[PDB]
C-alpha cells in the first residue's frame, strides 16, 4: 500500500536536494506536487490542503528560504506533519482489571479475524481473553469465529439466534468469572453494507454490555466509503479506536491515510498480513518514515 505516493513524495523531496538555496516559487510548486500527489492517492480536498498549509507552515518556521538544504527541511517537516496526521506517539488501548471490546465493521473488512488476531496478541502479553460470537441472526458467522479461536488457543462463547441482549450478558459473565477471563472481544454482526436495524441493534448491545472500546475494524484498501462507514458506526453506535487491516495490500491509500483526521479517532492496531500474527499495535512515526523512505 501507498506505493504510488510513496515514490511521488519522495521525488518531490528529492528533486530539490543538491541545488542549493531555492524561491519561493520553487517551494510553491513542491508543495503544490505534495498536495496533488496527496489527492491522485484519494486523499479529500480538505485533508490534502491542511496537510499541505501545516508544511508550508512549519517549513517557513524553519527557514526553508534561507537554508542551503531545503530538501531537508522539506524532508523533516513532510515527515513531522505525516507522523502526526496518523496520530503521532502510538496508543493502545488502557487495560484495565477486566475489559469489554466490541470490534465493530463490515463483513469483508477483516473484522472477525482482526478479533481472534487480537485475542492471540493479548493472550501473549498475559491477559486472559475470550472472543464472544455475537452476531444473532447468521450461525456461519459465529462458526467461523469459533474455528478461528480454536486456531489461536482462545475461548469462543457463541450467541444463540435472537438472542437477547441482557441474555448475552448473562452467559459472558458467568463464563468470564469461571475461567477468569480479563479481555472480553465481541465480535459483532459484519454486513456486506451498512443495516440500519443491525446499527439499531448493535447500540443496544452497546448499552447493555457496557464496552470500554468500541473498535472499528477497516479495510485499507477501500476508499473514502471507508469513512463514511466510520461515521455510519460512530454517530449511531459510538466508537473509540480503529483497526486498519490489510496494510500489506496493493492500493491508493488516500483514504487510510486519513482515517486518523476524518475520525477523531485513534489507529491502535494495523493487519499487516493474512497470518495469525500479522496483527501489530500502531506506530504512526514508523509508517511515516516508510512512506518517506527511511526504513
Ligand atoms: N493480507 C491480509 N489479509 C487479511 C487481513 N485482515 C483480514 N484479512 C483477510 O480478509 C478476509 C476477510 O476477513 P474476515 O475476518 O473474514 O472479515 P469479516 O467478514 O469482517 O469478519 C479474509 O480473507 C482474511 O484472511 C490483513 O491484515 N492482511
Amino acid at each position: 500500500m501507498f506505493q504510488q505516493l510513496s515514490a511521488r513524495l519522495q521525488e518531490a523531496i528529492g528533486r530539490l536536494r543538491g541545488r542549493g538555496r531555492i524561491t519561493e516559487e520553487d517551494l510553491k510548486a513542491t508543495l503544490r506536487e505534495i498536495r496533488r500527489a496527496l489527492m491522485d492517492a484519494d486523499v479529500n480536498l480538505e485533508v490534502t490542503r491542511d496537510f499541505v498549509e501545516r508544511v508550508r507552515e512549519e517549513a517557513l518556521g524553519k527557514q526553508v528560504l534561507e537554508s542551503l538544504t531545503p530538501a531537508e527541511v522539506i524532508l523533516a517537516t513532510v515527515y513531522e506533519a505525516l507522523k502526526e496526521a496518523l496520530g503521532g506517539e502510538a496508543r493502545l488501548p488502557v487495560l484495565k482489571d477486566r475489559n469489554l471490546w466490541f470490534l465493530v465493521g463490515l463483513q469483508g473488512s477483516g473484522k472477525t479475524t482482526t478479533a481472534a488476531k487480537l485475542a492471540l496478541y493479548y493472550k501473549g502479553k498475559g491477559r486472559r481473553p475470550l472472543l464472544v460470537a455475537a452476531d444473532t441472526q447468521r450461525p456461519a458467522a459465529r462458526e467461523q469465529l469459533r474455528l478461528l479461536g480454536e486456531k489461536v488457543g482462545v475461548p469462543v462463547l457463541e450467541v444463540m439466534d435472537g438472542e437477547s441482549p441482557e441474555s448475552i450478558r448473562r452467559r459472558v459473565e458467568e463464563k468470564a468469572r469461571l475461567e477468569a477471563r480479563d479481555l472480553i472481544l465481541v465480535d459483532t454482526a459484519g454486513r456486506l453494507q451498512i443495516d440500519e436495524p443491525l446499527m439499531g441493534e448493535l447500540a443496544r448491545l452497546k448499552e447493555v454490555l457496557g464496552p470500554d472500546e468500541v473498535l472499528l475494524v477497516l479495510d485499507a484498501m477501500t476508499g473514502q466509503e471507508a469513512l463514511s462507514v466510520a461515521r455510519a458506526f460512530d454517530e449511531k453506535v459510538g466508537v473509540t479506536g480503529l483497526v486498519l487491516t490489510k496494510l500489506d495490500g496493493d492500493a491508493r491509500g488516500g483514504a487510510a491515510l486519513s482515517a486518523r483526521h476524518v475520525t477523531g479517532k485513534p489507529i491502535y492496531f494495523a493487519g499487516v498480513s493474512e497470518k495469525p500474527e500479522g496483527l501489530e499495535p500502531f506506530y504512526p512515526e514508523r509508517l511515516a518514515g516508510r512512506i518517506l523512505g527511511m526504513g
